[PDB]
């Protein structure tokens, strides 16, 4: 049956979080979490969600039938992963496809591996290592116009961004939040160049700076404005929109700029706060209309870990500015 018109779970058969929405041999492919009721702890660093796999849906039209199309790729088929299938992203470049994804090594560390497939919706084979100089959490690869390939990263608390100033990791009794200094420039995302063979990174990690309308970097306590995951990339009319989770504010929210590295000036907020504590969203055009896939706890009853992805159409007016959307008011 098709789904996409109301706000209303696009599925309802398995839980689905942080969708990753792409245009790929005309259909939109979602890449999400899977949702799994484990039954795991919970605590602020996110060991209650315990996502074991990943299936890539698809969609002709919005509203269209979703099509689930299995398991893409298994966490005991990862060599160096133990535990925490995060949100995932793809790319296509050259007749292959690229899923990227976060997960922990044995050692406990977030960090992001690749894995290959000959189509959009898998299986995909992993890399058995993940990619050198990897860290973190929430890839969004993009592709920019000119061809060029990047991979924006990073998440703070549970995400161990925080842990990753000096080239190093900082330890598992390191900062569980963030630098724990307010009044200093919160941390940035991540963005690198990517290899032309999409496996690698082809220079050293930069940090974004992301800073307010006077030009001043969005400071640590600004917690409603400040980095926190989901970093996500698209373009329009010649501006790059970068767009990102505020986490404990539960905002998406957007930062626009002249080139992939930035900076990021704040603009506003994409989506308000949805059902449960996660915000994780996508921008993508499709048949020349803007689309915002989210999720939220609602298909759970409320359960921050037991989550059901949605979508909505989003408006960018002429001058670069995006309307805000409120999840449950039409
Ligand atoms: O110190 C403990 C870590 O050993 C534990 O890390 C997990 C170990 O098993 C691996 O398969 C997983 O990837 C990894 O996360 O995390 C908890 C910590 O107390
Ligand atoms: O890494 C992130 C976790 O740090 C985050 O943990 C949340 C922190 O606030 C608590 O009130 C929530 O219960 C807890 O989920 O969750 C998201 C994860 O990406
Ligand atoms: O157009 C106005 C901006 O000038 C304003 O910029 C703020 C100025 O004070 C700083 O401390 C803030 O960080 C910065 O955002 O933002 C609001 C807007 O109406
Ligand atoms: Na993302
Ligand atoms: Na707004």
């Amino acid at each position: 049956v098709p789904r996409g018109s109301h706000m209303e779970p696009l599925v309802t058969h398995i839980y689905t979080a942080d969708p990753s929405a792409h245009v790929f041999d005309g259909k939109v492919y979602i890449y999400p979490s899977h949702d799994i009721d484990a039954g795991t702890p919970e605590n602020d660093m996110g060991d209650h969600f315990d996502m074991r796999d990943y299936h890539v849906l698809s969609m002709n039209s919005i509203p269209g039938e979703v099509t689930d199309h299995g398991v893409a790729l298994d966490i005991k088929d990862i060599p160096w992963a133990g535990r925490q299938l995060w949100a995932p992203d793809a790319a296509s470049k050259d007749g292959k496809y690229y899923l990227y994804f976060p997960a922990k090594d044995k050692e406990d560390i977030f960090r992001i591996g690749v894995a290959v497939s000959d189509s959009p919706a898998g299986p995909f084979k992993p890399e058995s290592e993940p990619i050198k100089g990897s860290y973190s959490i929430d890839p969004a690869v993009f592709k920019d116009d000119d061809g060029k390939y990047y991979m924006y990263f990073g998440g703070i608390w549970g995400g161990q961004l925080q842990r990753w100033t000096t080239g190093e990791y900082a330890g598992h009794d390191a900062s569980k939040t963030d630098l724990e200094q307010d009044d200093a420039p919160a941390i940035g995302p991540r963005i690198a160049l990517m290899s032309d063979d999409m496996l690698s990174f082809a220079e050293p990690v930069k940090e974004i700076s992301i800073v307010d309308e006077q030009g001043n970097p969005i400071l640590g306590g600004d917690h409603d404005r400040r980095f926190f995951e989901a970093a996500w990339m698209h373009k329009y009319n010649g501006t790059y929109y970068l767009s990102y989770s505020t986490g404990d504010t539960h905002y998406i929210v957007y930062a626009t700029g002249d080139n992939p590295y930035g900076p990021f000036t704040y603009r506003g907020v994409i989506l308000n706060p949805v059902i449960g504590w996660t915000n994780h969203h996508s921008i993508v055009e499709f048949n020349g209309k803007w689309y915002l896939f989210y999720h939220d706890s609602s298909l759970s009853g409320g359960k921050t870990h037991l989550r059901c992805i949605k979508v909505t159409e989003l408006t960018h007016n002429a001058d670069g500015t995006i309307e805000t959307i409120s999840p449950y008011i039409e």
